[PDB]
């Protein structure tokens, strides 16, 4: 207070290299400002001392483009790490603004404050903005949450739609679906107007275009199948049924005439698909961009067998066992259209990343290093009998020692080995690591990972749903978009009109006397 | 026992059944005629005859040959070892892991269930 | 302190600050500088590193007659000091090894297979 | 605690040249006429605010 009131610069920027520093622990950003630094360190009383001074000037920009609200987004943290102060220096600063005139501002990343909280993922603050009601009569416009009507303990109320629905670019939906760097965009999509705007979506339109794509890519495997399955077998009879490469007015000639075409749809479709969402990140090819990349394959493997019998190659046959085989397979695709197999597929793919890969490696391990053991103790069966031994080599070693595991066949011990009891020692002990151990262990760590991941299995399974509705909605239409449309149009202010979403609400445990609200009249009017 | 069957059991048949039919279809459209001198030289002649294979793999009976009568003999044993890790190692382990969880659940209510 | 086992001991005496002016070079763990929220901190190393005999570090990693040894490894100057030893030497080293004994068992296989 | 015992025994099979080499830690002074080495590490803290007093140097950068 001595060194302001004898003239000291409230609108200095430090713009050094430790205030912009290139790793986290070099040094400390904060918005460079005198305001921005008492606000991101806790101290309310110099802030409140700093913005009574007419010189100062809030709503001025940094290095980067960042505002004073900017800036409160980029060092925000959980409640564990930093408690809520962040939050409480957001609406302090805001209210004495007294305008949109901050919240509003792009940085040099043409973001608001509101879009950068979204794309680095921090819940508290995003939670804060999206349901903000100020029932104080002055300030009640900068509000995004508004009270219709009340009745006692039951209310009517709406939620500001103007950024956050997809009629825009970059809206904060759709940033929070296709964001493959942060780790809790399952979390974000539980906050209160994202959450009945997914359930909207899906029943007005989403949920008939799931149906559709599932009829379509049933039929194609079915024709893909019965004309695999019956071609024609005789030698005199050459000629591949699938395209009609002879034409003969044979009747339901136009499944042949589909999977041709349809496998072309696929394949275009599919390539674009992954050309515009590409990983630079394994963990994120295997959680997102998975069923692109095998419906891109299988696709691919019916039109390279088109071109293979077209030149007689032969193994044109190999092509199509293996499109038939991963077709069929990639019918789990479409369990995500139901709660309960959707949470059944989320299951799969965790077990098989975190229990099924480990066991493979030791058992392959433990099955050729005994393989080639006891298939080197077998002594050679050119003498008067054949069929002496059957480990009379390293791979019938591998075979004998695979069909033991599955449980397959007999057993003889009496083989053609130098020494019979050390071929029965090196057996027991195989037996021992497999039957005994590793397949018995297995069933054990699969009960630990089912017990923890089935706490956030559901959540897992709306973030799966919620892309599919954002890719549906984006091959509609222009005319039609405008027929499925989400809010309704309300005046919250005067001369202030937003679309806004209906959310109802009763609660029983805070009797209030209501002041603020927009109707009188509490019915549906 | 109500409760295992709902949430546990009709799960797994749905999966097992795709996984059995699918790889069936794929195996015996991959063996060739057998017309010629001998029969009886492949048991994956047909997709009736394929599935009957394929289950009796699942529940240990009989014997494994693996020399049919394919036109590509490794391709036949890719197949055959991808289905054995689908349901052996992964779908039938996982079963048991999840009945653990509904035992937990359901033992808390299953007095007053009764009653 | 190490031999025995002492861990709420040993934790003190390894991170001992002394904020106080006259005392303050009885301390073993120094600040550096420090911003706001953000601080560097320097940590004594001198009985503590392997580089004389019978230090910290290797006491408590051959230490054969205490339960817990795995504990003990989680304290502050230890836990980095191991990191840093795996960056700049160790990892490499371990591939190395690992190289020349596959390759031994490889051609072991090969003569006795073969012969 | 595994993977410590083995890379102890690595350092051990080293020539005392290489030894050099690979050093861990920094010679600092810590006080007057007193000179040890150390090891850094950062922080950041949110918690408990305080003026702060004791430190060695002024200028906080890597300098
Ligand atoms: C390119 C070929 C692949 C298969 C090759 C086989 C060996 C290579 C194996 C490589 C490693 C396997 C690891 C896969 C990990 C993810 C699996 C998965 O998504 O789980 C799903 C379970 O349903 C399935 O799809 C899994 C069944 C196994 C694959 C099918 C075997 C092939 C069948 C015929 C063989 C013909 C093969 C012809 C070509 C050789 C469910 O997962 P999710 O919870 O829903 O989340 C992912 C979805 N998301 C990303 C959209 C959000
Ligand atoms: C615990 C249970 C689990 C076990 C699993 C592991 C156990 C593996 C068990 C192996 C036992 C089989 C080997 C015995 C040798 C037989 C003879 C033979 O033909 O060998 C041939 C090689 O054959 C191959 O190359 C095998 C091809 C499959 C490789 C692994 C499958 C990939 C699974 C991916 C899917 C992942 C699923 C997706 C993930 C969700 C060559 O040998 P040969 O002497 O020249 O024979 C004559 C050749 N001829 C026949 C053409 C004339
Ligand atoms: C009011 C509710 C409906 C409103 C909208 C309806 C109009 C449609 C709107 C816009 C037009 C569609 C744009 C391109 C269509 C290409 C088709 C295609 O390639 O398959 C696509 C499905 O695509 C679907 O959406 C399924 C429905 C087929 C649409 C056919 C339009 C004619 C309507 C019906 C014609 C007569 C049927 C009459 C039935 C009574 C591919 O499926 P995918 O899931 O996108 O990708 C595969 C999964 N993956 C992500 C893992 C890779
Ligand atoms: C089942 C088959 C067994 C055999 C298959 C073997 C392979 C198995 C492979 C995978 C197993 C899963 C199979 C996929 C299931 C179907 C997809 C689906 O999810 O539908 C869903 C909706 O869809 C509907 O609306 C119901 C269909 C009514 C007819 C509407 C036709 C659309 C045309 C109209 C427009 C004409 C326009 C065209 C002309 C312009 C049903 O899900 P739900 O839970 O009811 O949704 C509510 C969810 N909620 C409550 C959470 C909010
Ligand atoms: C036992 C009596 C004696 C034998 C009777 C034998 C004949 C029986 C005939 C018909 C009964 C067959 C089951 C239908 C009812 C299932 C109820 C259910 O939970 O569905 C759930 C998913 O489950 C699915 O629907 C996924 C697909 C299942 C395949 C059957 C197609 C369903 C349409 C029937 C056409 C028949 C085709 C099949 C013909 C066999 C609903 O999905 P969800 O709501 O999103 O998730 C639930 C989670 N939640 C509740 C918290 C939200
Ligand atoms: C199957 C067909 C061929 C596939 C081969 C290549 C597929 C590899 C491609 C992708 C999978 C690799 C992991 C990427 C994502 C990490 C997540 C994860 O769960 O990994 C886990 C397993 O990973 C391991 O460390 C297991 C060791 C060997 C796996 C690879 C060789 C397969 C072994 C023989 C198979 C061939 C058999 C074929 C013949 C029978 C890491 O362990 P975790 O601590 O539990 O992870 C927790 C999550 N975390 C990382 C965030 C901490
Ligand atoms: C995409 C990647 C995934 C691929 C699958 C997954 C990777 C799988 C890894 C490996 C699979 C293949 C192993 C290499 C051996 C080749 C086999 C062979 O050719 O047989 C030949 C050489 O056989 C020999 O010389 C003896 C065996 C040599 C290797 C020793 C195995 C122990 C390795 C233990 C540790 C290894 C694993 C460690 C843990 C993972 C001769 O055999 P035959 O019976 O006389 O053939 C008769 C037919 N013929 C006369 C016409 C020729
Ligand atoms: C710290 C303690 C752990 C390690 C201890 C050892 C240190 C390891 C160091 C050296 C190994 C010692 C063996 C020397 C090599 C000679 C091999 C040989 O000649 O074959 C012999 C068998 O051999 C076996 O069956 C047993 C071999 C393993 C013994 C270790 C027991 C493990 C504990 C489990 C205890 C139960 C296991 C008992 C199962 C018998 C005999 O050959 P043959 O086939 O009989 O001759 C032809 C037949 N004829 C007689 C008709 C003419
Ligand atoms: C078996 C003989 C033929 C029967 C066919 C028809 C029988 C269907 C009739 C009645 C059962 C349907 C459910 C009604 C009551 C719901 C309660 C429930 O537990 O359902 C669960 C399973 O339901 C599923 O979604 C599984 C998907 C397919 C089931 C139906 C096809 C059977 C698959 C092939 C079978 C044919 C094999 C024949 C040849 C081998 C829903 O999942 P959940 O989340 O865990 O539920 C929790 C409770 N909740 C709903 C309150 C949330
Ligand atoms: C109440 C409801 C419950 C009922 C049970 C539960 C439902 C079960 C569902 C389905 C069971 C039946 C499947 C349909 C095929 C009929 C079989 C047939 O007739 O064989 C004929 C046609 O065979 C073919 O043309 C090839 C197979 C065509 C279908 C492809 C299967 C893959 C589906 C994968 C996904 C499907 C499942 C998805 C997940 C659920 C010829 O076969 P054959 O060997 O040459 O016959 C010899 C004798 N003969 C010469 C005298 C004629
Ligand atoms: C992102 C990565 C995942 C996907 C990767 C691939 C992308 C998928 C895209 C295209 C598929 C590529 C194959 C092209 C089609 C040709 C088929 C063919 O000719 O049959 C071949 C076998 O084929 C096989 O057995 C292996 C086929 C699957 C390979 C994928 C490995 C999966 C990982 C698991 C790793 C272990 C699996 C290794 C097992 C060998 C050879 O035919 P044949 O029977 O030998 O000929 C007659 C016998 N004769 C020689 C005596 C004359
Ligand atoms: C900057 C990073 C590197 C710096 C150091 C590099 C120099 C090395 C420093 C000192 C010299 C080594 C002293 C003796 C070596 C004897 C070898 C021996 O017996 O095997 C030992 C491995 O030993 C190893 O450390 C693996 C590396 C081989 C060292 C060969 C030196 C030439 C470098 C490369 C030559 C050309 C290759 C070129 C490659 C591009 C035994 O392995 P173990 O794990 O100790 O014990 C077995 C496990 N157990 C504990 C369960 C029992
Ligand atoms: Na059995
Ligand atoms: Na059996």
């Amino acid at each position: 207070a001595v060194l302001i009131a004898a003239g000291a610069d409230v609108n200095a920027h430090a713009k050094g290299v430790f205030f912009n520093p290139k790793y986290q622990h070099e040094g400390f950003y904060f918005g460079e400002t005198p305001l921005a630094l008492a606000a991101c360190t806790n101290q309310p009383e110099i802030v409140q001392l700093l913005m009574e001074n007419e010189q100062t000037d809030i709503t001025s920009q940094d290095s980067r483009g960042n505002n004073i609200l900017h800036a409160l987004v980029t060092v925000a943290e959980d409640f564990k790490t930093q408690n809520d102060f962040v939050k409480r220096m957001y609406d302090m600063i805001l209210l004495r603004s007294g305008n949109w005139e901050l919240e509003t501002m792009r940085n040099n990343d043409g973001l608001t404050p509101l879009q950068l909280a979204a794309k680095m993922g921090k819940a508290e603050i995003l939670k804060y903005i999206l349901s903000r009601e100020i029932k104080e009569k002055p300030l009640r416009s900068l509000s995004r949450k508004f009270t219709d009507w009340a009745y006692g303990p039951v209310s009517s109320s709406l939620y500001d739609l103007t950024n956050v629905d997809t009629t825009t670019d970059n809206s904060v939906l759709e940033i929070i679906v296709y964001n493959t760097n942060i780790d809790n965009r399952h979390e974000m999509l539980t906050l209160e107007p994202l959450h009945t705007l997914l359930h909207t979506k899906w029943k007005k339109f989403a949920k008939y275009m799931f149906f559709l794509s599932f009829c379509f890519y049933f039929f194609y495997n079915i024709t893909l199948t019965l004309v695999s399955y019956y071609r024609p077998r005789e030698d005199e009879d050459l000629p591949h049924p699938l395209a009609l490469t002879h034409k003969m007015s044979w009747l339901q000639l136009l499944g042949r005439m589909f999977v041709l075409i349809w496998a072309t749809c696929i394949s275009v479709k599919e390539g674009i698909a992954i050309f515009l969402l590409r990983p630079s990140d394994l963990q994120s090819i295997l959680s997102d961009a998975w069923f692109h990349f095998v419906f891109f394959v299988q696709a691919v493997l019916v039109i390279l067998s088109v071109f293979l019998y077209l030149f007689a190659y032969k193994e044109y046959l190999a092509c199509l066992v293996l499109a038939m085989a991963l077709g069929w397979a990639n019918m789990l695709y479409y369990t995500r259209g139901f709660q309960s197999m959707g949470m059944y597929s989320v299951m799969i793919q965790k077990v098989i990343l975190h229990d099924v890969l480990k066991f493979l490696f030791v058992y392959i391990l433990f099955l050729l290093g005994f393989g080639v053991a006891l298939a080197s103790l077998i002594e050679k069966c050119s003498k008067d009998k054949k069929d002496c031994s059957s480990y009379g080599s390293f791979s019938d070693a591998v075979l004998e020692l695979f069909k033991l595991t599955i449980g397959l066949g007999d057993l003889n011990i009496q083989q053609n080995s130098t020494y019979p009891i050390l071929f029965l020692f090196l057996l027991i002990t195989y037996v021992i690591l497999t039957f005994v151990l590793l397949l018995n262990m297995l069933i054990a760590l699969m009960g630990e990972t089912v017990e923890n991941v089935s706490k956030e299995s559901e959540r897992i399974w709306r973030l799966q749903r919620a892309r599919t509705i954002l890719e549906f909605e984006k091959m509609l239409p222009e005319w039609l978009r405008s027929r499925f449309r989400m809010g309704e149009l309300c005046k919250v202010a005067d001369e202030d009109f937003r679309l806004c979403l209906r959310i109802n609400e009763v609660k029983w445990t805070e009797w209030k006397t209501h002041v603020s609200f927009l109707n009188e009249d509490p019915g549906p009017i």
